[PDB]
């Protein structure tokens, strides 16, 4: 199977989560951030993430590869319950987390941004959408507080380091690509059992965390 991807993406993190719990190897493949073409010849639209399955028919929709992949088998893993606690945090730290990573994810060494129109493309469209990136940046210090102080309340919400409720649920297909993303922002400081579990979903998953090139 291959995906297709762009490796800040939240959703293409999703997919790549499923392979990595599974033990499925994957090929993955970066997009650029200003490719129409390739995805459109694919699913007919500019998308990602796109799954090709092993009989070559493409698939879009990340909920729709993650559960596609998680029942390939016929032995699904996301089988364990929901915590509106752990819900209700994502949706609160989702109203200002892409104030700290849009203007990050323009300014960082992704392969979707390795041509300078892709990375233009990017800036021209996510400012129109969350404003200026300067003003974002000047208001880092606030932001990054902000999510400090929701990850120590986050901290005493996770079950165990390897499932956020206890058994692997839908919960940690939308927890980690956040906590993943997050490890971009420099100055955020992580209490212990969150890093515990961003870091042992990292080597479930196999993907990386991006603490080399903090900013
Ligand atoms: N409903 C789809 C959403 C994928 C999506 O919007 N992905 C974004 C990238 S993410 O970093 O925001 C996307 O494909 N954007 C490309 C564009 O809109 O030009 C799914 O669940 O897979
Ligand atoms: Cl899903
Ligand atoms: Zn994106
Ligand atoms: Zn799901």
């Amino acid at each position: 199977m291959k995906l297709y991807i762009y490796d800040h993406c939240p959703y293409c993190l999703k997919a790549r989560m499923i392979f990595g719990l599974k033990n499925i190897p994957v090929e993955l493949h970066v997009l650029l951030n200003d490719d129409a073409e390739t995805p459109t010849r694919m699913v007919g639209q500019k998308q990602v993430p796109i799954l090709q399955k092993d009989d070559s028919r493409y698939m879009p929709e990340s909920m729709d590869i993650v559960h596609y992949v998680d029942k390939l088998d016929g032995k699904p893993l996301l089988t364990g319950k929901r915590s509106p606690a752990i819900e209700e945090w994502l949706r609160k730290v989702n109203g200002y987390a892409n104030k700290l990573l849009l203007p990050r994810f323009a300014k960082s060494a992704f392969d979707e941004f390795s041509t300078p129109a892709a990375r233009k493309y990017f800036v021209d469209k996510k400012e129109a959408s969350a404003g200026n990136f300067a003003d974002l940046l000047a208001h880092s210090d606030g932001l990054i507080k902000n999510i400090s102080d929701d990850l120590r309340a986050l901290d005493k919400l996770i079950v165990k380091p390897n499932a956020v409720n206890g058994e692997l649920s839908e919960d940690d297909i939308q927890l980690f690509p956040l906590l993943r993303n997050l490890t971009l922002v420099a100055g955020i400081n992580w209490p212990s059992r969150v890093a515990d579990y961003r870091d042992n979903m990292a080597k479930q998953t196999q993907i990386n965390l991006l603490s080399s090139m903090a900013i």
